[PDB]
């Protein structure tokens, strides 16, 4: 390019975001920051789930990993604001909010657990070996496992542990969420092509943002893509388990928003 342009790009090889992509990045980043219930201190801040909760799984589940009702109830108590914030996030992306209402609902149902799991995982704390839920509750593996998630707990913890070394910033988290959200791997969508074009736009912007960041761990982009796949697997395991739960447990134990968002892979 021009002489100044060349000087500035001297140590970039790879494609940077275009100005249009920078706008997309800026909007998504701010959408995430404003909805992630995370200030400046998120660690020193809030609270561990008491040690004596989550050690007593006694409700049966088909896979043999029983549920501790007390821990389950502690989790459902905080889950409604977590779900709500995912919706708040999505509503702030123009490519999402311009979709038919019915498509918006399908996309939210499709990715809600994926995004919640990512948000918990990025708050993994190696020192205490905890995840943080709804931005306030720190939990141990056993507590989250016994409190209803079973093997899904192990999967989120393993993701959180592995993500520590990626040093993701708010933008990278936000773009991961946008890619999870704008997926056509759901049934009943009207605007399939538009949603796919949006996902393609986010993916390319995200790849370019990763180039911009110059991470010092190698193969960063495909490594991050593999984590997207892990999150989708977490979402699928959760969907299967949630069906089970509803078979096992009375409806009064499930907040209405919790029931609504995790509808339909059988119930
Ligand atoms: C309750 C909780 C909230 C959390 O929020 C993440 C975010 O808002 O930052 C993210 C995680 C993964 C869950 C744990 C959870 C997620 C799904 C689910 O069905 C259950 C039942 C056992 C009540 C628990």
């Amino acid at each position: 390019g021009s002489h100044m342009e060349e000087m500035i790009r001297s140590l970039q090889q790879r494609p940077e975001p275009t100005p249009e992509e920078w706008d997309l990045i800026h909007i998504a980043t701010e959408a995430h920051r404003s909805t992630n219930a995370q200030g400046s201190h998120w660690k020193q801040r809030r609270k561990f789930l008491p040690d004596d909760i989550g050690q007593s799984p006694i409700v049966s589940m088909p896979d043999g990993d029983k549920v501790d009702l007390e821990a389950f109830s502690e989790f459902t108590k905080i889950i409604t604001p977590a779900i709500t914030r995912v919706v708040d996030f999505a509503k702030k992306l123009p490519m999402f909010s311009e979709l038919p209402c019915e498509d918006q609902i399908i996309l939210l149902k499709g990715c809600c657990m994926e995004i919640m799991s990512l948000r918990a995982a990025v708050r993994y704390d190696p020192e205490s070996d905890t995840l943080t839920l709804s931005g306030e509750m720190a939990v141990k593996r056993e507590q989250l496992k016994n409190g209803g998630l079973g093997v899904v707990s192990d999967a989120i913890f393993e993701l959180g542990k592995s993500l520590s070394a990626f040093n993701l910033d708010d933008t990278e988290v936000a773009l991961l969420q946008a890619v999870l959200l704008m997926s056509t791997d759901r049934s009943g969508l009207l605007c399939v092509d538009k949603i796919e074009k949006s996902q393609e736009a986010y993916l390319l912007a995200f790849e370019h943002y990763v180039n911009h960041r110059k991470h010092n761990i190698p193969h960063f982009w495909p490594k991050l893509l593999m984590k997207v796949t892990d999150l989708r697997m977490i979402g699928a395991c959760h969907a299967s388990r949630f069906l089970h739960m509803k078979v096992e447990c009375p409806t009064e134990l499930f907040p209405p928003l919790f029931l609504e968002v995790f509808e339909d892979q059988e119930v």
